[PDB]
DNA sequence: CCGACGTCGCATCAGC
DNA sequence: GCTGATGCGA
DNA sequence: GTCGG
C-alpha cells in the first residue's frame, strides 16, 4: 500500500471510463497504470517518477502531480458530483448489470438500490440474482473460508466420480489472504480435445453440489462453465455464511496446463503475458498456445507438459503464482 | 503520429 | 429454428 | 490513455 491514495485514484478514474463513458480501452490503460505503480517499492514523489514506468504517461503524470499536491483529484470530485455518473456506478456494481444496462435505468427513472427492489419485473436472471445478493457480493471471503468451501468441493466431486481433478484457482492459488469468490477448474478423463466421451460432464457435479445445498443459485450455465452462488453451511444457532460467488470451468483434460494458467491469474496477468505472446509470435489462450504463421494465422498446438513450458515458449522466467497478483 | 490494445463462454436479441 | 451481434462476465 | 514502430 505504498502509493494506495494513487492506485484508488485511477482505479475509480478507470471505473468512470468503464461504466460511464464506456471506453473499454481508457479503462485498461487505467488498470495497467494502476498495476505497474502498484508493484513499484518506492513512494512515488512526482508525477514524473511514475512516468518512467511503462504504462504510466503524460496524463497520468498531471493527474499523480495534482493528487501529491493536493490529496485530491478535480476531475475525480466532478464526477462525485454528477447525478447520472454516480447514478450509472452504482448500479453496475450489480453481477448483470453493465454500463448499457445501467444507463438505461437511469432513463426510466430506476437509478437506486430501491428503484431496483420495487422493479424486479424489469430485470433478468442475472440481475435479479445479482440484486438479491448485492449485500453478500462485497463481502471477501477469508481463506480460512476458502479451505472450508475447497474441502466441501473436492470431496463432493469425488462422490460424483474418483476421476474428476478439481482445482481451486484465482486468488486463492496466488496464496491470496481472502478472495472475492472461489474458481473452480475441472478436468475429467472422458472429456479431451479429441472427443466428448461423456455428456453432462459438469452438469452432473453441479447438480450434486446443488442436492448438498451447497450451490444456491445459478446466473449462467453452458457445457463447460458454471456462473452461480455456493453458501458455507453453519452450525447451530450461528448466524448464516454470506453466499458467495462461484465460477466452475470445464477444461479438457490434456490441456490442463494451459487452463490452469489462465484460471489462475490475474486478469492483468493473462493481459500481459497473451500480450507478450504475440509480440513473441505466439497466441495463447485457455486450451492451447499457438504460433503465428508468417501471415498472423494461429499454426498447430505446441505441446505443453508443464506450466514452465508456456513461459518457456515465450521467453519469461517462470513466476509462482504468488508472484501473478497483478 | 497512429494503429492496436488477450481471449473466450453464456444470455439475449434482431434478422431471416 | 439458425446465425451473428451484443452485453456481461471469466 | 499509452506506446512501438
Ligand atoms: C475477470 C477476468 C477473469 N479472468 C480469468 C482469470 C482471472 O484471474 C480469473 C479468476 O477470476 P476472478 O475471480 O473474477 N478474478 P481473481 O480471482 O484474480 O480475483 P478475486 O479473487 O475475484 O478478487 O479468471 C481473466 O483472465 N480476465 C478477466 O478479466
Ligand atoms: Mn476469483
Ligand atoms: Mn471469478
Ligand atoms: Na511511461
Ligand atoms: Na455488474
Amino acid at each position: 500500500t505504498l502509493n494506495g491514495g494513487i492506485t484508488d485514484m485511477l482505479t475509480e478514474l478507470a471505473n468512470f471510463e468503464k461504466n460511464v463513458s464506456q471506453a473499454i480501452h481508457k479503462y485498461n490503460a487505467y488498470r495497467k497504470a494502476a498495476s505497474v505503480i502498484a508493484k513499484y517499492p518506492h513512494k512515488i514523489k512526482s508525477g514524473a517518477e511514475a512516468k518512467k514506468l511503462p504504462g504510466v504517461g503524460t496524463k497520468i503524470a498531471e493527474k499523480i502531480d495534482e493528487f501529491l499536491a493536493t490529496g485530491k483529484l478535480r476531475k475525480l470530485e466532478k464526477i462525485r458530483q454528477d447525478d447520472t455518473s454516480s447514478s450509472i456506478n452504482f448500479l453496475t456494481r450489480v453481477s448483470g448489470i453493465g454500463p448499457s444496462a445501467a444507463r438505461k435505468f437511469v432513463d426510466e427513472g430506476i437509478k437506486t438500490l430501491e428503484d431496483l427492489r420495487k422493479n424486479e419485473d424489469k430485470l433478468n436472471h442475472h440481475q435479479r440474482i445479482g440484486l438479491k445478493y448485492f449485500g453478500d457480493f462485497e463481502k471477501r471471503i477469508p481463506r480460512e473460508e476458502m479451505l472450508q468451501m475447497q474441502d466441501i468441493v473436492l470431496n463432493e466431486v469425488k462422490k460424483v466420480d474418483s476421476e474428476y481433478i478439481a482445482t481451486v484457482c484465482g486468488s486463492f492459488r496466488r496464496g491470496a489472504e481472502s478472495s472475492g469468490d472461489m474458481d473452480v477448474l475441472l478436468t475429467h478423463p472422458s472429456f479431451t480435445s479429441e472427443s466428448t466421451k461423456q455428456p453432462k460432464l459438469l452438469h452432473q457435479v453441479v447438480e450434486q453440489l446443488q442436492k448438498v445445498h451447497f450451490i444456491t443459485d445459478t446466473l449462467s450455465k453452458g457445457e463447460t462453465k458454471f456462473m452461480g452462488v455456493c453458501q458455507l453451511p453453519s452450525k447451530n444457532d450461528e448466524k448464516e455464511y454470506p453466499h458467495r460467488r462461484i465460477d466452475i470451468r470445464l477444461i479438457p483434460k490434456d490441456q490442463y496446463y494451459c487452463g490452469v494458467l489462465y484460471f489462475t491469474g490475474s486478469d492483468i496477468f493473462n493481459k500481459n503475458m497473451r500480450a507478450h505472446a504475440l509480440e513473441k509470435g505466439f497466441t495463447i489462450n485457455e486450451y492451447t498456445i499457438r504460433p503465428l504463421g508468417v501471415t498472423g494465422v494461429a499454426g498447430e498446438p505446441l505441446p505443453v507438459d508443464s506450466e514452465k513450458d508456456i513461459f518457456d515458449y515465450i521467453q519469461w522466467k517462470y513466476r509462482e503464482p504468488k508472484d501473478r497478483s497483478e
